[PDB]
């Protein structure tokens, strides 16, 4: 079973760790350079990576200390530029390697985000992924505006029906064999097989049609993030990759087992969904050099850039507990119980954020290629995930150890690919043959659903000019 290599990145400086950005090895200042993407993008293909999972948020860090002037110092996930900016120079220098772009559902209107996504899909020629968050930072809302007619307790069924409305829109509007491209007959598209989606729901009205025709995959590759209760539902429901956050092997094991009994509970298959985890990997020939490479990442740390982050990330004001208490004595049930996890407690505080410096809140995995492979190989088989979403402490570094070192030990346990499935993303993760999404997926009921319906040329009246 292969194991699927992503690029955790975020078109910002400092994403999961603290500080890193300054060593001489980083390359994370240049987020707003042309130049680091499509390298990156190359450097993906040269390792046969499966995705560059771009993350993204569009409110700041300022909960720790009451501002957000700790993030700007330490450039936590401020300056972020729009990640749709660098993907089609990135598309224009590679083949295979997808391209997931982080877009949430809380601004922008359904109907526009369904063209910006049809745009990239046709232009990577089917290597796009959505991955769908609804956006959570306060400094968002103040700076961009919700409308507070919306209950907050129907967000869920207010985001089922905005996927409804793109679902529509991708797989429904024009049929198949709507376009003609006939430049003889003169027939660019047959009016009669475009559909306007005529949707009225309780939150969205959207009577027309999808003003982009079919691309590779329709629907892109739909990845989510991990949620509980009731989000858990609208996630296994949607989700072709998960991207999940666990701490130990033990709680992944159950994490996976959960998802994919919610999957089979919304009518797919276990295997429908594939399960990326949060991982950074610090690498080199030995364990000893892997052991270094980390300490001299941590002598950069910035322990006030991570407390901006942790308080963003948990609401948790850092500036109001103590530095010197051990970590065992912290208040904070989940917090403690997560940090404890992560940690190998007597150490202060202080001496635990700093080591958080690196991999934020998800696992670190530190070692030679033998030590490394073996928990790869561990999370995936024991702990039931797919594969992994690779943080990096420093970039491009990051990356290029993973694929010098590690990526040959895997291809020799045959873990890992050494060349390219042909097609589309979906088809290269999910495995249809067509590069659509699954009948069982949500999105396939809107597949040919118009068909014999309202169309476009209905509505046509006679001319003279005829």
């Amino acid at each position: 079973k292969r194991i699927v290599l992503n690029a955790f990145d975020m078109t910002c400086v400092s994403h999961q760790s603290a500080g890193t950005w300054r060593h001489p090895s980083s390359q994370a200042a240049r987020y707003n350079d042309l130049e680091y993407w499509t390298n990156m993008a190359m450097e993906l293909e040269r390792g046969c990576f499966d995705c560059l999972f771009i993350a993204d948020v569009v409110g700041v860090y300022d909960v720790y200390r009451g501002s957000a002037e700790m993030a700007l110092r330490d450039a936590d996930q401020v300056p972020v530029n729009d990640p749709f900016g660098a993907i089609s120079a990135m598309a224009a220098v590679t083949e295979h390697v997808g391209f997931g772009v982080t877009a949430a559902i809380t601004f922008e209107q359904p109907y526009l985000l369904a063209r910006r996504l049809s745009t990239l899909d046709h232009l990577t020629k089917g290597r796009v992924a959505w991955n769908v968050v609804s956006s959570y930072l306060n400094s968002a809302a103040l700076n961009i505006g919700m409308d507070q007619q919306l209950a907050h307790d129907e967000r869920y069924e207010m985001a089922d029906e905005y996927m409804e409305v793109m679902y529509k829109l991708w797989e429904g509007s024009w049929e198949d064999d709507a376009v003609k491209r006939d430049k003889k007959s003169g027939v660019f598209t047959d009016g009669s097989k475009v559909h306007p989606i005529n949707h009225q729901g309780k939150y969205y009205k959207v009577p027309g049609f999808h003003i982009c025709e079919p691309s590779p995959q329709r629907t892109p590759v739909i990845f989510q993030a991990g949620a509980s209760g009731r989000g858990s539902k609208f996630a296994a429901s949607n989700a072709e990759g998960m991207f999940i956050l666990t701490t130990s092997v033990e709680q992944a094991r159950q994490i996976t087992t959960d998802i994919r009994n919610q999957a089979e509970a919304a009518g797919r298959s276990r295997d429908s969904i594939k399960i990326f985890m949060l991982l950074t990997v610090i690498t080199g020939d030995s364990d000893e050099a892997a052991e270094a490479k980390y300490q001299e990442y941590l002598s950069y740390a910035n322990p006030e850039g991570m407390l901006a982050l942790y308080g963003g990330w948990t609401g948790i004001d850092f500036a109001k507990l103590d530095p010197d208490e051990p970590l065992q004595a912290m208040e904070n049930d989940s917090l403690r119980t997560t940090l404890e996890s992560l940690t190998h407690k007597k150490w202060t505080v202080r001496d635990v954020i700093r080591e958080r410096c690196i991999g934020g809140l998800g696992p670190v995995l530190v070692g030679g290629p033998q030590k490394v492979a073996d928990e790869l190989e561990r999370w995936v088989d024991e702990g039931g995930v797919d594969g992994f979403n690779l943080a990096y402490a420093v970039t491009p570094g990051s990356v290029t150890d993973f694929i010098d070192y590690i990526v040959p030990e895997l291809r020799k346990r045959g873990r890992a690919q050494d060349s390219y499935k042909p097609g589309s993303l979906r088809r290269k993760l999910i495995g249809t043959n067509d590069g659509r999404v699954e009948s069982t997926h949500p999105a396939a009921q809107y597949r040919d659903a118009y068909v014999g319906k309202e169309s476009v040329a209905d509505r046509t009246q006679p001319s003279p000019f005829a």
